[PDB]
């Protein structure tokens, strides 16, 4: 409701603490975050849950072969452990944000440039060792503290074929197989291991992501459940389809996380507003509609969905400003219709309002969404 205050979150009534019977919330954060003395009051107040916004992917990890940086991620993993919240790994295996030695032969060369299927099939077994080594120390420090693990990120292509990642082409699929077997190897049958993407919802994506985990399992490959980033936007996926997606994954036994949510004030591609203040009151209730809808969804669908992720903890700080492309006419006045004419582009230069908590840590229309039982 709109009438409901611009009160401080600090305030507000615990979100976990609503959600508490249906599924954790989580926030992504950064290690800077628990020097700032608002983010951790409004971790501690509002979340049960964390991930590392960075810190604990591949090129964060283990920039160099040998080199292993665990003091960002330890300060995380101690924070939750000292205010009793979750944490999840993000993530084992990625194409982005992955450090080039993983993919590089005896004399340094790039492995996909090779032809030789004899040094081709070298390689891979090499990269599958590499995996497993990179994948171990990391889930040997951590086995007792982190529930969750996004074991690969972001493997299905969008095309519905595999992504075509030089872990795909140096190692086939195996490299799949051999880093959630390498996860339970080394983390025992407690931890939990899933599948991470976005776009869950759409086709072909979704049914090759589909495929692609009933047949691992079907090889007895272990992945415990589904990880929908779920970068989405005001109208768009309907609720009807994040639906139908949650059921059919559930349905082969896997469990669902909602692991990076936010919603969007823009479409896509963005034609974002420059700043904040300028974004007009009423997509604040464009967005606090679809919250409602959304989390109404998530609790309907509670038994199927274990926990409920936010990509940031307020408007002030969301990786969704780096997408938040600024455009401009030839008179200079921003432009934010999708079809409109303009000039030029100022990319990553405006401001989207993604959360529930506002960029100066008082509840949004959003907020009140959730919060209530209607
Ligand atoms: O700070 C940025 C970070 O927020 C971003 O994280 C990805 C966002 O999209 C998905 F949710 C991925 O799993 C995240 O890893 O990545 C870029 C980084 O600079
Ligand atoms: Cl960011
Ligand atoms: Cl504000
Ligand atoms: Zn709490
Ligand atoms: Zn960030
Ligand atoms: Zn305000
Ligand atoms: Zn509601």
């Amino acid at each position: 409701y709109a009438k409901k205050p611009h009160i401080s979150a600090l305030n507000a009534p615990q979100l976990d603490q609503r959600y508490k019977n249906e599924f954790t919330i989580g926030a992504a954060v950064e290690p800077y975050q628990l020097q700032n003395e608002k983010d951790v009051q409004m971790l501690k107040r509002h979340f049960n849950s964390i991930v590392a916004e960075n810190v604990m992917k591949p090129i964060s990890i283990q920039p160099e072969e040998g080199k292993f940086n665990f003091e960002q991620a330890d300060r995380i993993v101690k924070f939750a452990k000292a205010n009793g919240m979750d944490i999840r790994f993000h993530t084992l295996v990625w194409h982005s944000q992955v450090p080039q030695w993983f993919f590089l032969d005896k004399e340094g060369k790039p492995m996909v440039n090779e032809t030789d299927p004899v040094k081709r099939e070298q390689n891979k077994q090499l990269l599958l060792k590499r995996l497993e080594t990179h994948i171990k120390t990391i889930v040997e420090r951590y086995k007792d503290d982190i529930k969750y693990w996004d074991v690969v990120n972001e493997v299905v292509g969008d095309d519905g074929k595999l992504r075509n990642s030089p872990w795909y082409q140096i190692a086939g699929i195996d490299y799949i197989k051999v880093a959630f077997q390498a996860a339970r190897k080394y983390g025992g049958d407690n931890i939990k291991l899933y599948m991470n993407d976005y776009n869950t919802e759409v086709e072909p994506k979704r049914t090759a992501l589909y495929n692609l985990v009933k047949q691992l399992k079907e090889e007895g490959v272990p992945i415990d459940g589904i990880g929908h980033q779920s970068h989405i936007a005001i109208g768009a996926p309907s609720e009807a389809e994040i639906e139908k997606t949650i059921n059919m994954f559930a349905a082969l036994g896997l469990d669902n996380q909602i692991t990076g949510l936010d919603v969007s004030m823009y479409g896509w591609p963005p034609r974002a507003y420059p700043t904040y203040d300028a974004i007009p009151k009423q997509k604040f209730l464009d967005q606090a509609a679809r919250y409602d809808r959304l989390f109404k969804l998530y609790e309907k669908l509670s038994d199927k969905i274990s926990n409920v992720t936010f990509w940031g903890i307020a408007d002030n700080h969301t990786w969704l400003d780096s997408r938040a492309d600024v455009y401009y006419d030839a008179n200079g006045n921003v432009v934010v219709d999708p079809n409109a004419p303009y000039a030029k582009v100022e990319k990553g230069k405006g401001k989207d309002a993604p959360f529930v908590f506002g960029p100066d840590y008082k509840v949004k229309p959003a907020y009140w969404a959730i919060i209530d039982h209607k």
